[PDB]
């Protein structure tokens, strides 16, 4: 079962369902602090992304993943398996795009998307600033296999914003080294190399766009770029929090700002 393989998890009740789709480097685990508002009120529905470290290697297929339209097609076969249409999907990052790129699919299995941190390419061009210069990036990949572990663990308190000794960075770092190396490794280059700038105009579902105010990996204008190029209505909220995981990281301002983008719709 495609459900099994992704640990799907189903909680609550209720005439919608919410799907939540945790980003690079977490698990469904990265929702605990969010269920417990939503299990009175929805269906409620979790998964692991192909790859993450509570899913079997054995199922990683390392062409399919090394570009983000294979994990689309993985969710829409998810949302099938579960019966689930009209879903609310609530993703961090690289989930809430690939939702976004599986809704140009399968509109009928999203009724909105709330997005937290999401950017749809990293790398600079002339016209466009993702935060990363592709050369820079080029160094950095060429020595990535043998220096994952430090490199990671360098630059994680800046990418959270949060102390190495935080309790978030520890909850991070456990399911970030609980990823099997080569597949980390695949995933990490996966979502360097990203651009989804193609897609944005066809996404036509309704778009809620959740930023941190200061994220080393999503430059505030990202939101209004997407805002202006998304095919659909969308809102964007930047909250006054730091770092790309503030779901993770700042919960007590997160977690009232997703509740609010989940509960009230911007369409009729």
């Amino acid at each position: 079962s495609i459900g099994l393989a992704h640990n799907v998890t189903i909680l609550g009740s209720g005439e919608t369902t919410v799907v939540l789709g945790h980003g690079y480097g977490t698990d469904q685990s990265v929702w605990k602090l969010l269920v417990p508002y939503l299990v009175d009120d929805y269906k409620v529905l979790l998964y692991d992304h192909m790859g993450a470290g509570t899913t079997n290697p054995d199922y990683f297929d390392f062409d399919r993943y090394s570009s983000l339209e294979g994990y689309s097609y993985d969710l829409i076969a998810i949302l099938e398996e579960f019966q689930v249409s009209k879903c609310i999907y609530v993703g961090h990052s690289m989930s809430s795009m690939a939702a976004a790129v599986a809704s140009i699919f399968r509109p009928d299995l999203f009724h909105k998307l709330v997005m937290i941190s999401p950017t749809p390419r990293l790398i600079n061009t002339e016209e466009y600033y993702g935060g990363f210069e592709q050369k820079v990036m080029d160094e950095t990949l060429r020595s990535l296999d043998e220096n994952f572990k430090s490199l990671s663990l360098g630059t994680a308190p800046l990418l959270l914003a949060c102390d190495l000794e935080s309790a978030a960075m520890q909850e991070y770092c456990r399911t970030l080294f609980n990823m099997r190396p080569d597949i980390a490794c695949c995933i990490t280059r996966m979502i360097c190399g990203l651009d989804l700038r193609p897609y944005l105009g066809h996404v036509t579902v309704p778009c809620h766009i959740i930023q941190s105010s200061n994220d080393i990996m999503v430059p505030v204008a990202v939101g209004e770029y997407l805002r202006k190029n998304l095919g659909g209505p969308s809102v964007v909220e930047v909250m006054p929090t730091e770092g790309h995981l503030p779901h993770l990281s700042m919960p007590e301002v997160t977690i009232p700002v997703v509740l609010r983008h989940i509960r009230q719709d911007i369409t009729d």
